[PDB]
């Protein structure tokens, strides 16, 4: 784990990279949130910034406060009914992390 420092980005980059964690990451939907340390290296972001995007990850990263198993990532599947919402047909459809 390389502690990757945030050069000039906020909780947008983490929200973006968290969408990857939820894919294969180890943090699939149905698993509970890791400590900020895991994010801190995966997200080249500040160790407070994870806790920032987390409030977005309720809709975005699919997480919800679950007072049983803990802060488990299965809240609200992002409104994806097409590739437009996730890939955006405005921009080029180049390779994204398909198994990270």
């Amino acid at each position: 784990m390389p502690y990757k420092a945030p050069e000039g980005k906020g909780y947008a980059d983490v929200a973006t990279h968290f969408r990857t964690l939820i894919k294969s990451g180890e943090l699939a939907p149905g698993d509970t949130l890791p400590s900020v340390a895991d994010i801190r290296a995966q997200f080249g972001v500040a160790a407070k910034t994870v806790s920032r995007a987390l409030a977005v990850l309720k809709s975005e990263g699919l997480v919800s406060s679950r007072g049983a198993l803990g802060t488990v990532v299965e809240k609200n599947p992002i409104v994806i009914t097409g590739a437009d919402r996730l890939k955006r047909m405005e921009k080029n459809g180049m390779r994204y992390a398909p198994g990270e």
